[PDB]
Protein backbone atom coordinates (compact mmCIF):
# COMPACT_ATOMS: atom_id res chain seq x y z
CA UNK A 1 0.00 0.00 0.00
CA UNK A 2 1.00 3.73 0.26
CA UNK A 3 1.99 3.30 3.98
CA UNK A 4 5.49 1.72 3.87
CA UNK A 5 7.35 0.32 6.92
CA UNK A 6 9.61 3.47 6.93
CA UNK A 7 8.07 6.93 6.17
CA UNK A 8 9.42 10.51 6.38
CA UNK A 9 7.79 13.59 7.99
CA UNK A 10 7.80 17.28 6.95
CA UNK A 11 5.81 19.89 8.89
CA UNK A 12 5.29 23.64 9.33
CA UNK A 13 3.47 25.10 12.38
CA UNK A 14 2.22 28.72 12.60
CA UNK A 15 1.64 29.30 16.32
CA UNK A 16 0.57 32.06 18.72
CA UNK A 17 0.74 31.61 22.55
CA UNK A 18 -0.55 34.36 24.92
CA UNK A 19 -0.19 36.67 21.81
CA UNK A 20 3.46 35.62 21.00
CA UNK A 21 3.71 34.54 17.30
CA UNK A 22 6.18 31.86 16.07
CA UNK A 23 6.88 29.51 13.15
CA UNK A 24 8.41 26.00 13.45
CA UNK A 25 9.51 23.66 10.63
CA UNK A 26 10.20 19.97 11.36
CA UNK A 27 11.71 17.01 9.51
CA UNK A 28 11.64 13.42 10.76
CA UNK A 29 10.81 9.78 10.08
CA UNK A 30 9.05 6.84 11.72
CA UNK A 31 7.82 3.25 11.45
CA UNK A 32 4.05 3.52 10.93
CA UNK A 33 3.34 -0.21 11.78
CA UNK A 34 5.72 -0.12 14.83
CA UNK A 35 3.90 3.01 16.05
CA UNK A 36 7.14 5.08 16.48
CA UNK A 37 8.13 8.52 15.11
CA UNK A 38 10.95 11.09 15.50
CA UNK A 39 10.77 14.76 14.44
CA UNK A 40 13.61 17.34 14.49
CA UNK A 41 12.12 20.85 14.99
CA UNK A 42 13.64 24.30 14.31
CA UNK A 43 12.07 27.65 15.34
CA UNK A 44 12.23 29.91 12.21
CA UNK A 45 10.44 32.99 13.71
CA UNK A 46 9.93 33.97 17.43
CA UNK A 47 13.10 32.42 18.98
CA UNK A 48 13.61 32.38 21.87
CA UNK A 49 10.06 30.97 22.53
CA UNK A 50 8.74 32.65 25.73
CA UNK A 51 6.79 29.55 26.99
CA UNK A 52 7.01 25.78 27.73
CA UNK A 53 7.87 23.69 24.61
CA UNK A 54 5.73 20.83 26.11
CA UNK A 55 2.47 22.58 24.91
CA UNK A 56 3.64 22.09 21.24
CA UNK A 57 5.11 18.51 21.22
CA UNK A 58 1.76 16.57 20.86
CA UNK A 59 0.98 18.82 17.79
CA UNK A 60 4.20 17.55 16.06
CA UNK A 61 0.05 11.92 13.42
CA UNK A 62 -1.81 8.71 14.43
CA UNK A 63 -0.68 7.04 11.15
CA UNK A 64 2.28 6.24 13.46
CA UNK A 65 0.31 3.84 15.68
CA UNK A 66 0.78 0.10 16.23
CA UNK A 67 -2.66 -1.53 15.58
CA UNK A 68 -3.68 -5.17 16.37
CA UNK A 69 -5.04 -6.94 13.22
CA UNK A 70 -8.61 -7.10 14.70
CA UNK A 71 -9.05 -3.27 15.31
CA UNK A 72 -9.73 -1.23 12.13
CA UNK A 73 -6.97 1.43 11.61
CA UNK A 74 -8.91 4.72 11.02
CA UNK A 75 -5.65 6.59 10.18
CA UNK A 76 -3.81 4.20 7.80
CA UNK A 77 -7.08 3.43 5.90
CA UNK A 78 -7.47 7.23 5.29
CA UNK A 79 -4.38 7.32 2.92
CA UNK A 80 -3.40 8.23 0.30
CA UNK A 81 -6.09 11.00 0.69
CA UNK A 82 -5.17 11.38 4.39
CA UNK A 83 -7.01 13.11 7.23
CA UNK A 84 -7.18 16.30 9.33
CA UNK A 85 -7.55 16.77 13.09
CA UNK A 86 -8.59 19.57 15.46
CA UNK A 87 -7.78 19.53 19.18
CA UNK A 88 -8.59 21.53 22.32
CA UNK A 89 -6.21 21.18 25.31
CA UNK A 90 -7.86 22.48 28.51
CA UNK A 91 -5.28 23.17 31.29
CA UNK A 92 -6.14 22.99 35.02
CA UNK A 93 -5.29 26.75 35.44
CA UNK A 94 -7.71 27.81 32.55
CA UNK A 95 -4.99 28.06 29.90
CA UNK A 96 -6.31 26.69 26.55
CA UNK A 97 -4.58 25.44 23.33
CA UNK A 98 -6.50 24.96 20.04
CA UNK A 99 -4.71 23.05 17.20
CA UNK A 100 -5.65 22.01 13.69
CA UNK A 101 -3.44 19.93 11.39
CA UNK A 102 -3.86 18.68 7.82
CA UNK A 103 -2.03 15.34 7.24
CA UNK A 104 -1.29 14.61 3.54
CA UNK A 105 1.11 12.19 1.80
CA UNK A 106 3.76 13.16 -0.86
CA UNK A 107 5.46 9.88 -2.01
CA UNK A 108 7.04 8.41 1.21
CA UNK A 109 6.70 11.70 3.27
CA UNK A 110 3.73 12.69 5.48
CA UNK A 111 3.22 16.50 5.24
CA UNK A 112 1.62 18.33 8.22
CA UNK A 113 0.16 21.85 7.97
CA UNK A 114 -0.34 22.94 11.63
CA UNK A 115 -2.01 26.02 13.21
CA UNK A 116 -1.76 26.42 17.03
CA UNK A 117 -3.21 29.09 19.35
CA UNK A 118 -2.70 29.18 23.14
CA UNK A 119 -4.30 31.84 25.34
CA UNK A 120 -5.29 32.76 28.93
CA UNK A 121 -2.15 31.09 30.43
CA UNK A 122 -1.37 32.80 33.78
CA UNK A 123 1.74 34.93 33.11
CA UNK A 124 3.35 33.45 36.33
CA UNK A 125 2.10 29.85 35.73
CA UNK A 126 4.33 26.87 34.78
CA UNK A 127 3.64 27.18 30.98
CA UNK A 128 4.78 30.83 30.63
CA UNK A 129 7.48 30.29 33.37
CA UNK A 130 8.79 27.09 31.61
CA UNK A 131 8.42 24.91 34.75
CA UNK A 132 7.07 21.78 32.91
CA UNK A 133 9.10 18.50 32.67
CA UNK A 134 7.34 16.54 29.89
CA UNK A 135 4.15 14.50 29.45
CA UNK A 136 3.34 11.37 31.50
CA UNK A 137 2.48 8.21 29.54
CA UNK A 138 -1.16 8.61 28.42
CA UNK A 139 -4.17 6.59 27.25
CA UNK A 140 -6.36 8.19 24.54
CA UNK A 141 -9.97 6.88 24.38
CA UNK A 142 -10.80 6.52 20.64
CA UNK A 143 -14.54 6.31 19.77
CA UNK A 144 -16.75 7.17 16.77
CA UNK A 145 -19.09 10.22 16.96
CA UNK A 146 -21.02 11.70 14.01
CA UNK A 147 -19.14 9.34 11.58
CA UNK A 148 -15.61 10.60 12.59
CA UNK A 149 -13.19 9.39 15.34
CA UNK A 150 -12.95 11.32 18.64
CA UNK A 151 -9.94 10.98 20.96
CA UNK A 152 -10.14 11.96 24.66
CA UNK A 153 -7.15 12.17 27.07
CA UNK A 154 -7.11 12.94 30.80
CA UNK A 155 -3.44 14.04 30.49
CA UNK A 156 -0.75 15.23 32.95
CA UNK A 157 2.18 17.60 32.30
CA UNK A 158 4.88 16.84 34.94
CA UNK A 159 6.14 19.88 36.96
CA UNK A 160 9.64 20.93 38.09
CA UNK A 161 9.68 20.14 41.87
CA UNK A 162 7.35 17.09 41.39
CA UNK A 163 3.60 16.42 40.99
CA UNK A 164 1.75 17.30 37.77
CA UNK A 165 -0.47 19.80 35.90
CA UNK A 166 -3.80 18.41 34.52
CA UNK A 167 -4.61 18.82 30.80
CA UNK A 168 -7.72 17.43 29.05
CA UNK A 169 -7.33 16.61 25.34
CA UNK A 170 -10.39 16.44 23.06
CA UNK A 171 -9.43 15.67 19.45
CA UNK A 172 -11.58 15.12 16.37
CA UNK A 173 -9.91 13.05 13.59
CA UNK A 174 -11.59 13.39 10.14
CA UNK A 175 -10.69 10.85 7.39
CA UNK A 176 -10.94 12.23 3.80
CA UNK A 177 -12.50 8.96 2.60
CA UNK A 178 -14.91 6.21 3.76
CA UNK A 179 -12.99 3.89 6.14
CA UNK A 180 -14.05 0.86 8.16
CA UNK A 181 -14.80 2.45 11.60
CA UNK A 182 -13.22 0.85 14.69
CA UNK A 183 -15.22 0.03 17.82
CA UNK A 184 -14.24 1.98 20.98
CA UNK A 185 -10.53 1.37 21.73
CA UNK A 186 -7.44 2.72 23.52
CA UNK A 187 -4.17 4.23 22.23
CA UNK A 188 -1.33 4.28 24.79
CA UNK A 189 1.22 7.06 24.12
CA UNK A 190 4.68 7.96 25.33
CA UNK A 191 6.13 11.29 24.08
CA UNK A 192 9.63 12.56 24.96
CA UNK A 193 11.93 15.55 24.22
CA UNK A 194 15.01 13.44 23.30
CA UNK A 195 17.20 16.61 23.34
CA UNK A 196 17.15 20.42 22.77
CA UNK A 197 19.52 23.46 22.78
CA UNK A 198 19.47 26.20 25.49
CA UNK A 199 16.22 28.00 24.33
CA UNK A 200 14.50 24.96 22.64
CA UNK A 201 15.35 26.63 19.23
CA UNK A 202 16.21 23.05 18.07
CA UNK A 203 14.23 20.15 19.64
CA UNK A 204 13.94 16.40 18.79
CA UNK A 205 10.56 14.81 19.75
CA UNK A 206 10.01 11.01 19.96
CA UNK A 207 6.59 9.31 20.33
CA UNK A 208 5.44 5.69 20.48
CA UNK A 209 1.70 4.79 20.25
CA UNK A 210 -0.02 1.37 20.47
CA UNK A 211 -3.74 0.57 20.04
CA UNK A 212 -5.47 -2.06 22.29
CA UNK A 213 -9.15 -3.11 22.90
Amino acid sequence: GVIKPDMKIKLKMEGNVNGYAFVIEGEGEGKPYDGTNTINLEVKEGAPLPFSYDILTTAFNRAFTKYPDDIPNYFKQSFPEGYSWERTMTFEDKGIVKVKSDISLEEDSFIYEIYLKGENFPPNGPVMQKKTTGWDASTERMYVRDGVLKGDVKHKLLLEGGGYYRVDFKTIYRAKKAVKLPDYHFVDHRIEELNHDKDHNKVTVYESAVARN
